[PDB]
């Protein structure tokens, strides 16, 4: 059953630098702010951090050549601003620099195409001393580093992401107190919020200015599907203020030019610090969007989240490691959405992917069946998406291999492939063969 | 019936650390002499320098899982004084002590005892340049880098080595100009020899002190069986002159504390720069003495070797890519030799093993019968020579991995276990899982 996705079409997998890279203090590398906050008690379940990781620093190699055990075409990886400006501006680290040199001609030596996120959480904690994302001057500085990494990977990098889910840098970052630097204040996760889109458009004529003609440049939102608990008003609207919330903060402003307004008038609109250009900043034409899905969130009134008066509900059906609910029908429904209201000119899938507890077999094998049937269905509803006239260019799996899930430390293990954290053995899991040949039919079965 | 080794034997893999480490400026490490030996045409037959080597440094623990597949119960490493005390003297390098701590912490965790050697031709280039081997003040440099290692390890290494094949150090490295740092004269080379003597006599005590009942300690020489061309007078003297220059200049001295008089006579005695007390110093007692055995060197009277009157020749027979000869018996004759004429308490064989040309088959294994062979015959010698009453405690391999030949570069592969330099991959070749059930046995299949 030919369900042959199209023929260009980019199969990846996707990891961060943080998450991976480990060696934190090598080669002139400085402090991120989660290197700080891992420090904190309370603020990592397993009490981890990310000082070791999968070591991919010094791994690399070994981890590109599982990448083409895995047949996948694509990678997308993030770059640490920490390792290229390590005093977070002015000198260049050109030991920083020159990893990711090699880890690209790496990539392109055996024909995996690049995807680099410039900015995916880990701001030098000597950069966000002098400006925290809820400070306006934070969009000159990551301006300045994307110029550096862009002026010396251009000729190579052709795919680029300016940030990582602006939802969780600012909201968990500054809203929950859940990711680094750990603060919970309403203003300064919505000046935070503000401040990343800008960010965002203030980058994007920079990529473009030191690429190419076939350069190509794009943000990644967090999405989730949305649904009510019920037909009550109160319902309804708690259903509402979280999408606004999750989904449409940032959505809106990048393609209309403007915050969705019930959730505004609800916060305070004065707390947005917007100055007169932003949203002309802030659309600034992008050659896709890239797309990060992995739920479907149920939603009723309630006193749970104080600040949208919202409670969290689970409706009954199959639940990962992560206690997210599996709706891969919310794929589909995400892309529609996003295709008929904001007609970007590709889409891509740049993270999707499960946490089950995974164990190690008396075979040396780890037999991941629940992973694999997530990530089947997810796989089924994009290409019902792509024969729908969606423009879906490529989808990459999160992640490559186990690795430090943030919060959750190491004990929530995303990967198609298994790290023993004792050794640094990578072990392909049942869900990654199966990946290895749905990457070479390319792709269902 | 089985020709089983004594219950207690020895059975090891031998390396040296500028061979395998690599990583040459990490941690603080500053240039050895080999370091700037390498940059100089025609030192390295390849081209190649130790900068990366076998990547040990990094990959220890990978390594040490190796030796674990070979059953191996015991394994001879070198310390890199560049490492311990980057200035040469002085400031100790804590990260370089750190890391011979957690590669014998490694060992000992998997049961295998660690024997260490002091000095395996590293000398940090900065102490090269205030006190080279010819110059008296190098035996306390060389005992102040034994005091701070030892006393750091002495609690988990029981074993020491002080110095590695004297004659090596001193006549390659100052007389034929082939070793680092690269002379040839014979004075240098008369003036090395001394204070290599002197230096191991200076540091027993030093080991003994640091150390406790437990500790055991020893010098390595390399020996080789030698044999006359002919009966001819001339051919008898210049094999005489060879043995005296290469088995007994070191050995007379240790045990008898006396040089071979006649070669004594002839290199001129007055460039040997004794001074009262040195001999009762270079005879200070040892646990045992450690042996580095390879081949028979058949020696004529001739003007090759100017400085010895000497030409060599090949007797027909096996060769190795070395253009040595494969001769077992010499292990046998060499040992009886020690224990008939100095009689030490016990006798290790250090260092034996060959270099073959290796391929990789399609099948991915490394064939290599004839370096099989080598190590059966080798092996069946050393276990007559226990039969005999000789007492011989252990042998280790040479060497666990492929690695840096010094002069002859990676071209030259001794190693039981292949070492692919593109990607750092190491494949057990057949003499290595033959190896395997050897010491698993205890003895020859
Ligand atoms: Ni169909
Ligand atoms: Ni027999
Ligand atoms: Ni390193
Ligand atoms: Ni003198």
């Amino acid at each position: 059953e030919p369900h042959r996705f199209p023929p260009d079409f980019q199969w990846g997998v996707a990891t961060s630098s943080y998450q991976i890279e480990g060696a934190v203090e090598a080669d002139g590398r400085s402090p991120s702010i989660w290197d700080t906050f891992c420090a904190r008690p309370g603020a990592i379940a397993d009490g981890s951090t990310g000082a070791i990781a999968n070591d991919h620093y010094h791994r690399y190699r070994e981890d590109i050549a599982i990448m083409k055990q895995l047949g996948v075409n694509a990678y997308r990886f993030s770059i640490a601003w920490p390792r290229i400006l390590p005093d977070g501006r002015g000198r260049v680290n050109q030991a920083g620099v020159d990893f990711y040199e090699r880890l690209v001609d790496s990539l392109l030596e055996q024909g995996i195409e690049p995807y680099a996120t410039l900015y995916h959480w880990d701001m030098p904690q000597v950069q966000h001393d002098r400006t925290p994302w809820y400070d306006r001057g934070v969009v000159d500085a990551f301006v300045e580093y994307t110029d550096v990494i862009t002026r010396r990977l251009s000729d190579r990098v052709k795919y680029w992401m300016t940030l990582n889910e602006p939802w969780v840098i600012s909201f968990l970052g500054y809203g929950a107190g859940e990711h680094a630097p750990g603060l919970r204040d309403k203003e300064l996760y919505l000046r935070a919020a503000h401040h990343v889109l800008l960010a965002h458009g203030k980058a994007m004529p920079v990529i473009r200015a030191n690429g190419n003609a076939q350069t190509k440049a794009g943000i990644v939102l967090n999405l989730n599907w949305v649904n009510a608990a019920s037909d009550s008003p109160e319902d309804q609207a708690a259903a509402r203020r979280y999408d606004q919330f999750f989904n449409r903060w940032f959505a809106e402003p990048l393609y209309n030019g403007r915050y969705p307004e019930e959730l505004l008038e609800w916060y305070g609109r004065d707390l947005v610090p917007v100055q007169p250009g932003d949203f002309d900043i802030i659309t600034t034409p992008t050659d896709f969007l890239a797309v990060n899905y992995y739920a479907r969130t149920t939603v009723k009134a309630g006193s749970t989240d104080p600040m949208l008066q919202v409670d969290f509900v689970r409706p009954p059906g199959e639940y990962t490691a992560m206690d997210w609910e599996v709706y891969p029908q919310g794929l589909y429904n995400i892309l529609n959405w996003l295709h008929t209201d904001y007609a970007p000119p590709a889409l891509y899938v740049t993270e999707n992917g499960a946490a089950y507890d995974d164990q190690v077999s008396a075979a040396g094998e780890v037999d991941d069946p629940q992973r694999l049937a997530y990530l089947e269905g997810h796989f089924e509803a994009a290409y019902r998406a792509i024969q729908a006239g969606i423009p879906l260019k490529g989808y990459f799996v999160w992640s490559l291999m186990d690795n430090f899930e943030w919060g959750r430390g190491f004990e929530k293990r995303f990967g198609i492939v298994f790290v023993d954290y004792a050794t640094q053995q990578r072990i392909i899991k049942r869900s990654g063969k199966w990946f290895s040949q749905v990457t070479r039919a390319n792709g269902l079965p």
